[PDB]
């Protein structure tokens, strides 16, 4: 007869590590490339020179 | 049985922005390339060597 690894049960604990549990978040490209314009309503008009 | 956006009509105001209504004006090239001579009268004579 013997002592197997399965004969010792939860005297053998399993560990945990968060060393692989991170990812950098990536923002919107267009929100950093261009001016953000605040709005107060669904539709904003912008006049532009045309001739 | 509900209020759509088109059921509220002009209780919704449309907005305006001038953030797109600007342009730098471009000067004359010949007035920056060459000497600007201050004239007091319509005609100035300049003699030049010719032979």
């Amino acid at each position: 007869a013997d002592i197997s690894r399965a004969e010792v049960a939860t005297l053998i604990e399993e560990g945990y590590s968060h060393s692989l549990l991170a990812a950098a978040k990536q923002g919107s490209t267009v929100l950093s490339a261009f001016q953000n314009v605040n709005m107060g309503t669904k539709t904003t008009h912008l006049p532009v020179l045309a001739t």
